[PDB]
């Protein structure tokens, strides 16, 4: 039973396999991370699993080139370069060895070495450039732009940079948003230092996976697009950079004043927003030499057959690929995932079975674009599409240590809820008291009532092609702090002395998030009604539809003139709560003891969020499926509800053409509409 | 059992019904054929199925106007009308009194009145204009064609008309096409008189429904495209025409000699492909005021719920609507579904079901489409993907008198093997014999050895949305004579009486045809395991992989120079082959008193049609998703094998950019391989 499975969890082992997984970098591609997937793949034998197999796929991946590396300069009138950018992070102490860390890059920047003016955008969100654009009336036409990281998907920020006419992007780490105060840098403190950097690459994807082979996987005898064909590449170089060298970027900036405070960080400069400097005189330059390159990836793929139902498929996914030493991404994940594997396969051992089917995923290529889950799914996407019944990610087990973070399909928060009642925090002064009690007290739901808040499911992680493409029930869990990051997020500096440290000394917070992740999958793997609550998706599509008509409402005379009503996702909603109560009453009074009807209720509780899926896809993102969640198109690691009605509506009084816009609005609801009815009628009687 | 079900089907219920069925015209959307769908609903509730109700849609349809009818002319320099065609067919014998009679009109032709130049082009075949424009250099730009009937599709005809720049359509029947030798005109005999005229819509849809709701059923609330964005209809008016009025304008004929011989019809005239007369002078004049509106149309739904398994669902589905008293399209198969009603019924009434949910159909405006087929399954799409075992059409039981004619998917062959040795030959000379050997004797399969033809599955009827776009295993079955047609196809002259004296004055075809279809759905849904064999898959996919390498060898330098393989695609092949046959051993193997197991191999086996389905669909035909099968692009009436290769591979040889295509080739190959592999994946042990 589950206590076993609990019990057999020990935080020392975590610890043991994070310092483990975290003594060399792991970059994909490399032939470290191949070693580190064979050890993962002999391992989990001796775990006890039934089988484990690598699988491989030739993706598109990119690299700065060894003997000719990237960097920016200030440049005078004579093409002198008075000041350079640092080319490598000061790596932290006891790992001067470290063979090779790659450099700070955004992976995927074209190659270039533009000059210009510096204009600076704040966070690059779109509001930021509504705001230069439309109030400011300043122009990015053929600047180079300098934002800070923070609050959105860096690929968000370049995609409204080139959408802005920019001709290059200098990405920083500004201390406002990555110095806690009161802490110390790395290595007497969690902070960021200022030559620390944050990698990651720049793609927007939007879900295609390897940008050569969009729809299909990249293996032996795949056709490849072109690079110029290729899905999400930026068009125009991008670099990042320490606040020590952004300061000396910023501190000679000309033109107008920050329009508030909002856009000011904390350095000790005016952050003008230019164009140019003050220095008139001096320009900016780029020095992108980074190549793309079809490379082989390897997934590990564990699975534990189940002994009533094997056809039925429970997933625990996390990456192995790392930036550099991954201390707390992914590794701090992936330790957890080595423990509850080895658990389940002890319960093995002793001659126990889930009833349903458990694989393990160790994906590769996560940083580069969610490639290994991609590909994996788009290969596998017929048996998941047919068996699949959740999915539970993997990635950092912490990232802050004060409480729980969930983000999960409606379908699991009873799950979730429940299971966390049986849980002992871990929090100081929560002693003897449920996980579920600190985590409601830290973390209380807006929504209301006396609950824990729980949040939608964007995108930015392996999640996404199982959830927003293919409609499998997915969650995720995670230990947090009081869409930026914590400050060491993807730099050298992430290590496991980063973790011991400071972040869960005693290990007891990877122990409570293994337990959350592992019940999780234990509970779906084996109870015999699956744990799921068709209700709770009735109440938050209520809450939704509320929402979205709230945004309409902003515009009475445009609803006036082209007739646009809510009244059939209004409808749509209300038959939803009312068949999902008679569904669930049917699901209370029926006898277990017939299995074809156990089958029966089962396959429409997992078809459910199947349901939910239009396969044309969303205006312009044809693999975004899910016509109720899909990443925010602002910033891809936020969930939007009502994503094609929420689009249609953005930004509307600017668009040209009224009453085309407003007809595509009402296109919107009628296939939010069509889609929700659709959705309960799968939970209807059969017959 | 079965024997009860099939004893219990007669030859005079058939009979009694079609009498019923054809006194009065049912044209889609108008009151008469309201009136037959709640009729056969509450006969379909007598006959004793659970339920049964009305699914209505408003789509767009087309029809003549009353008062502005349609007419082609010859006019002189003076601009006057000296020959103008028919106002409507001669009625046939006691039926003056047919209140309303639709005249022939071609259905979503737009209005219009050009005048021009006649050019005759053959049946207006891809080949044909080929052949006009490649070697006889004729040039259609500007004028209005002439094709007659037959070989294809006539949608097909009018896109390729006005890809070849004609300005209007005339299309007639020729009795070279719709007369044979020896026979009477109609009443005296079943040829088609010079009066007669041949109906029928002329969309190019490609399997979209609805044109204005494509991808949605057309609900209350549905929100429809503009008329100009609508999918499918031409952009040229088109009008057909008996042989008699088409004697008249091709008589005069002026410039080049047909080709040659296959050119020419039957009538006594040269066959000049013109362009013009000979009489220089005299032009051609269309008048087209038909309007398309959108109506209401009805389904009719009967459901009987299986016993064991209700939420798998077996359809036998046919159209009620008709051009005019559709004596044999589609009242001879609506007849049939009738009497297999009202036998399932009897079983039912005295205690029992099927194993399975067998759902009925009556569909609404399949000659305008397939419009209520398609709506219905677009608002039904998650039930019928995830619980849809097979369907089962049934257009038209008989087209002639000589032979079985069947055309399913290869999941099937040795079902409908099976039971038709167990079935009595109606032939003349094999009384005494087995309908597969009357079958096999007079339709010998060319494949080989001693096995009946059967046909791949194109489109042209009902079918097309549950295996072109759904991929639900789907089959029909009929009798047939020694694309065209049967001479009174789509006329007035289609009547009880035609069937009656001329075609099963014994209904002992229509018995026949019965058996063979009611068998097929009572085995389906009854059967323990599901009745498909996947190696009958295997054994195809290896003849169409020859099929289109051969094809690709005509190009041997191509080939060479852009390194074209088969490799992969003969790789999966073989692939399929060796897990179909492990998978049927254990299909043997395996204990039918373990319900789970059972499910679970015939989920594998459900899910096997279903695994052909790219939901990115095929080139620019996104409701056609099967990767193994489509309608032919050149006749929508014909199966293609690895449709999107094919296509890929189409005319190559005129393609301006060599690589590009090419490179299109290749990425269909590997699309076709990767979908064999994955299909064959799903067969494997599932853990
Ligand atoms: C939520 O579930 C309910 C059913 O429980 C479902 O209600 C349905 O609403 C539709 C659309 O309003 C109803 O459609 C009617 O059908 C009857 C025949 O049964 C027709 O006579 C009606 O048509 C006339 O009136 C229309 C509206 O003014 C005219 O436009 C039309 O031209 C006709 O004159 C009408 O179409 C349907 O009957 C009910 N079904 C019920 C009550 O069982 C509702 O649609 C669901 N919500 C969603 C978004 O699906
Ligand atoms: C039909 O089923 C068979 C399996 O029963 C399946 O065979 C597979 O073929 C692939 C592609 O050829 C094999 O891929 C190899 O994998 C190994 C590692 O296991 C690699 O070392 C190999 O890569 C090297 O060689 C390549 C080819 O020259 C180089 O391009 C590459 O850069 C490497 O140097 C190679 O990729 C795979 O191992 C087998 N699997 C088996 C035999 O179990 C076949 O693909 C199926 N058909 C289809 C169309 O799927
Ligand atoms: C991580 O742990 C693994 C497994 O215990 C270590 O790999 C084993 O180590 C020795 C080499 O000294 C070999 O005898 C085994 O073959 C290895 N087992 C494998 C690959 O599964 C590995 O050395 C550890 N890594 C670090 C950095 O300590
Ligand atoms: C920034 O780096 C550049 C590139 O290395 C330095 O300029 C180079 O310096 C060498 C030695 O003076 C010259 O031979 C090259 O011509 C220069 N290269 C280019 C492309 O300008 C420059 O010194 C650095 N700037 C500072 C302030 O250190
Ligand atoms: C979470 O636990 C609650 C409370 O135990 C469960 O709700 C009960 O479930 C049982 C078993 O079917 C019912 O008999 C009770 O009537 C339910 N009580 C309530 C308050 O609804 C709920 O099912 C659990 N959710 C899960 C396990 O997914
Ligand atoms: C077709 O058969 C049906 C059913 O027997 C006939 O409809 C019935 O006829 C009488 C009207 O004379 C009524 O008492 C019943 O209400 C009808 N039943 C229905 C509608 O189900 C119908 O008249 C026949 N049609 C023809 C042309 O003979
Ligand atoms: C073909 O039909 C046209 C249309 O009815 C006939 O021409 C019309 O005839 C009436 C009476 O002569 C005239 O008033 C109209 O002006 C004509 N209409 C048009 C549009 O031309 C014509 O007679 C018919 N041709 C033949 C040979 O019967
Ligand atoms: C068609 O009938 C053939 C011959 O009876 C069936 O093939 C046999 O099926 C039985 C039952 O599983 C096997 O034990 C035999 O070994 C099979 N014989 C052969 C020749 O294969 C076949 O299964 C039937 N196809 C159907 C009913 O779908
Ligand atoms: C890296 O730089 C060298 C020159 O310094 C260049 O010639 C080489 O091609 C580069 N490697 C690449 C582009 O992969
Ligand atoms: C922005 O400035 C550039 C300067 O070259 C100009 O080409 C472009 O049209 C300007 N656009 C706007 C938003 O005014
Ligand atoms: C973990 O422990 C305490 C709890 O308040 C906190 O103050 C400290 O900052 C935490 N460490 C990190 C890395 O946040
Ligand atoms: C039919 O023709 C009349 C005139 O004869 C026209 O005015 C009317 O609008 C037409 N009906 C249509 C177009 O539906
Ligand atoms: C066909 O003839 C028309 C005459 O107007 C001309 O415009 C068109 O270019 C010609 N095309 C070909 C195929 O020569
Ligand atoms: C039906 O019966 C005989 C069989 O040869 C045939 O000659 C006759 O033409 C058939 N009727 C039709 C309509 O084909
Ligand atoms: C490429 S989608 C996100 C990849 C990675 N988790 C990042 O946030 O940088
Ligand atoms: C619109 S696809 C075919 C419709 C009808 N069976 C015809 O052949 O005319
Ligand atoms: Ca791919
Ligand atoms: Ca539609
Ligand atoms: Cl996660
Ligand atoms: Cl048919
Ligand atoms: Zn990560
Ligand atoms: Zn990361
Ligand atoms: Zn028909
Ligand atoms: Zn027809």
């Amino acid at each position: 039973n589950m206590k076993a499975f609990l019990d057999e969890l020990k935080a020392e082992n975590i610890k043991k396999f994070l310092y483990n997984f975290t003594q060399i970098p792991h970059l994909a591609g490399t032939e470290q991370n191949f070693q580190l997937a064979k050890q993962i793949q002999s391992q989990w034998k001796e775990f006890g699993l039934d089988s484990v197999e690598l699988a491989h796929y030739d993706v598109l991946l990119s690299y700065p080139n060894k003997t000719h590396p990237n960097y920016i300069s200030i440049i005078n009138e004579d093409g002198n370069e008075i000041f350079n950018t640092s080319l490598f992070e000061p790596p932290p102490p006891g790992y001067e060895n470290v063979s090779d860390i790659v450099p700070p890059f955004s992976a995927f920047s074209p190659q270039g070495m533009p000059e210009g003016d510096l204009v600076y955008v704040n966070y690059a969100r779109t509001e930021d450039f509504f705001k230069l654009e439309r109030d400011m009336k300043i122009n990015c036409s053929g600047k180079i732009v300098i934002a800070r990281y923070g609050k959105v998907f860096r690929g968000n920020k370049v995609k409204n940079a080139q959408l802005a006419g920019a001709k290059g992007v200098i990405l920083y780490s500004d201390p406002a948003d990555y110095f806690a105060p009161g802490v110390k840098s790395y290595p007497d403190g969690w902070n960021l230092p200022g030559g620390g950097v944050q990698r990651g690459n720049i793609l927007n994807l939007n879900g295609a996976g390897d940008p050569l082979t969009p729809g299909y996987p990249a293996n032996e005898y795949a056709y490849r697009r072109g690079i110029a064909e290729a899905v999400g590449l930026p068009s125009i170089p991008v670099h990042p950079i320490g606040y020590y060298d952004a300061q000396k970027l910023l501190e000679k900036m000309g033109g107008s004043a920050p329009p508030d405070s909002s856009w000011r960080g904390s350095l000790k400069v005016p952050y003008n927003v230019g164009p140019g400097f003050t220095f008139s005189t001096q320009k900016v330059k780029m020095h992108i030499h980074s190549t793309n390159e079809v490379t082989r990836i390897y997934n590990v793929i564990g699975t534990l057959r189940g002994a009533v139902e094997p056809d039925r498929y429970v997933i625990l996914g996390g990456h192995r690929d790392s930036w550099v030493f991954g201390g707390i991404d992914p590794q701090s994940g992936a330790a957890v995932v080595h423990e509850i594997v080895r658990s389940f396969g002890t319960l093995k051992k002793e001659g126990w079975r889930p009833r349903r089917t458990i694989l393990f995923a160790s994906w590769d290529a996560e940083e580069f674009g969610l490639l290994g889950s991609t590909e994996w799914a788009e290969e596998n996407s017929r048996l998941l599409q047919e068996r699949g019944v959740a999915y539970i990610n993997a990635d950092s087990s912490i990232e802050g240590n004060y409480t729980l973070r969930v983000d999960c399909t409606p379908l699991m928060y009873s799950l979730v809820h429940n299971l966390t009642k049986e849980l002992k925090s871990p929090d100081e002064g929560f002693e003897g008291k449920s996980l579920y009690e600190s985590w409601t007290k830290k973390s209380p739901s807006p929504e209301f009532s006396g609950m824990p808040r729980i949040s939608k499911l964007g995108s930015g992680n392996d999640f996404e092609v199982f959830f927003q493409r293919l409609g499998i029930a997915s969650g995720r869990a995670r230990y947090t702090k009081n869409f930026s990051g914590y400050p060491l997020y993807h730099s050298v500096y992430e290590t496991y002395e980063l973790v011991e440290k400071f972040y869960d000394p005693m290990f007891k917070y990877h122990l409570t998030v293994a337990q959350v992740r592992g019940g999780m999958v234990f509970e779906l793997a084996n109870s015999i009604v699956l744990p799921f609550d068709c209700r709770d998706y009735a109440v938050v599509l209520r809450k939704y539809a509320d929402k979205i008509y709230s945004i309409s409402m902003k515009h009475p005379q445009e609803m006036k003139t082209y007739s646009v009503s809510f009244d059939s996702l209004f409808s749509a909603v209300k038959n939803f709560t009312e068949i999902a109560s008679k569904f669930s009453e049917r699901l209370q009074d029926f006898d277990k003891s017939n299995p074809i009807v156990l089958r029966m209720m089962n396959d429409q509780l997992m078809f459910l969020e199947r349901a939910f899926i239009d396969p044309l896809g969303l205006p312009d993102r044809p693999f975004y499926r899910h016509v109720i969640y899909a990443p925010s198109s602002h910033n891809k690691y936020a969930g939007e509800s009502f994503p094609g009605i929420y689009d249609a509506l953005f930004d509307i009084e600017s668009k040209v053409d009224p009453s085309k816009a407003w007809g595509e609005v009402k296109r919107q609801i009628y296939v939010a509409a069509f889609t929700v009815q659709a959705a309960a009628e799968t939970l209807s009687e059969v017959a």
